[PDB]
Parts: structure tokens; sequence; C-alpha cells
């Protein structure tokens, strides 16, 4: 690991803390901005609809990438939440009560019994089926986050090649002819701190680099820094134009 303090200066810039951590699969080496941080344990938030919709798939809770979850007609504040949904909408549009749904499909003893087989965080899945990922005991760092992507970029997950090729393209969030990423947000409100998060990777031609990024997020009127921040990191190791 190599710690890079220059990167701080993309935080600072937005009034901003947080940890940038990169992983160049080629060269087996990693980079951040804060070795501490990186390794800090928090709530995945909607990050957590990455391992969610692997299990889901798997167990046959969400059949393909087309099946509709229709609104259950409760008005929420995120507009885009209420309507029709299916995987790939869901994730785009992080709807959560789509994700609450599947785990109480899932249950506690699935739900605990594959996270220990992802080598998920600190595996602990206390407080309620459907929403342990928001308020309850499951913390992971930055660099597990990476670990885990890892296993799913190369189909290494205790799940079926399927569900992890689906989830992929459902994690589908930019693509030109420089570069792909395939990513999730996630925001934690609910327990302090409150932050933001980015994880996924950026596909090249020859290589890929994975990313995990997390940031204190004290409103909503930041979350497009998380975004933001981790492409100036990207932009300065040149690895998107
Ligand atoms: C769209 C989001 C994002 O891009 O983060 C957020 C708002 C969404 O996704 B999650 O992170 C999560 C968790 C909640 F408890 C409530 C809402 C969300």
């Amino acid at each position: 690991w190599q710690e890079n303090k220059s990167w701080n200066a993309h935080f600072t810039e937005h009034k901003s803390q947080g940890v940038v951590v990169l992983w160049n699969e080629n060269k087996q080496q990693g980079f951040t901005n804060n070795l501490k941080r990186a390794n800090q344990a928090f709530l995945p938030a909607s990050t957590f609809k990455i391992p969610n919709s692997l299990i889901a798939l798997d167990l046959g809770v969400v059949k393909d990438e087309h099946q509709v979850f229709k609104w259950d007609g409760q008005t929420r504040d995120i507009a885009t939440w209420n309507r029709d949904h299916n995987l790939i909408t869901a994730m785009k549009y992080s709807v959560v009560p789509v994700y609450q749904e599947f785990a109480r499909q899932i249950g506690e003893a699935r739900m605990s019994k594959m996270l220990h087989a992802f080598d998920y965080g600190n595996e602990d899945i206390s407080g309620n089926v459907d929403s342990f990922w928001l308020d309850g005991g499951i913390r992971i760092s930055a660099t597990e986050q990476i670990s885990f992507l890892r296993k799913l970029y190369h189909n290494k997950l205790h799940v079926s090649e399927r569900s992890q090729r689906i989830v992929k393209q459902a994690m589908l969030t930019e693509a030109n002819g420089d570069y792909i990423i395939r990513a999730k947000t996630g925001y934690s409100t609910r327990i302090e701190p409150k932050i933001g998060w980015w994880v996924g990777w950026v596909e090249l031609d020859d290589n890929v680099w994975f990313f995990a990024m997390n940031m204190d997020m004290p409103t909503s009127d930041g979350l497009g820094l998380r975004q933001a921040i981790t492409k100036e990191v990207l932009k300065q190791e040149k690895i998107i134009p």
C-alpha cells in the first residue's frame, strides 16, 4: 500500500474530508490518501445493494433484470422511488424499499450465511433484517469493499456466474471510448457519522482499477461530491483522461 496525501487537495477544495482507495489489478498495488480511514469500517448503506442483489438473484427472489417490482403505493420523499422498478432501475435510483423486501424474502439465516461466504466486512447482520445495512451492525471498510468487488469482477463469489454477470450489468454507471465505470453509491444518514460512499471499478483496455471512497456527508447537498472527488483522483492518476 502507498499513501498519497496529495489527493487531500480534492477533498479540501470542497470543504470536505474523506478517503479514496484505488487498487491496480495488474500490479496488485493499492493507493490511498489516508491509510487509517481506508481501513475504517462504516455502515455500507446502499452499497449493500451489490451483495443484496447477488443473494436475491442466486436464491431466486429476483428472477432476472426485467422482473418488475410494483410500487407498494406508499409515497416516499424520493420521487423516483414512487413507481415500479426492475433490478436495473432499482440500482440506478437506489430504491431502498425494493431491497428491504428482497432482504425479508432472503431472511436472516440465509443473509448471514451469504455474507460469511462473501467474507463481507464484519459479517454482522445484527438489527432488523430489512434495515441492518442502514442502522444495524454491519460494518465494512473501503479496502474491504475492494476485496469484495475484486471477487465479483472475477466471478469468484459463492454465487452463480449468471448472478454475478447480472449484478455487474446493473452496476453499469458510465461508459465511453476511454473507460467503463461499474459502481454503486451509498449514503449513510441514520447513524453517525453521516457519510457518502462510491465503490466500484474502472475498466480499461488492459487493466482494471478498483475504487472505494467515503466522505463526511453532513447534508444531502454534497452527494455529487462522491463521484466528483473520485474522478479528480482518477484523472490525477491518469486512469481516466
Ligand atoms: C440515492 C442515494 C445514493 O446515491 O446514495 C440515497 C438517497 C439512497 O441510496 B442509499 O445510499 C440510501 C439509504 C437510505 F437509508 C436512504 C436512501 C438511500
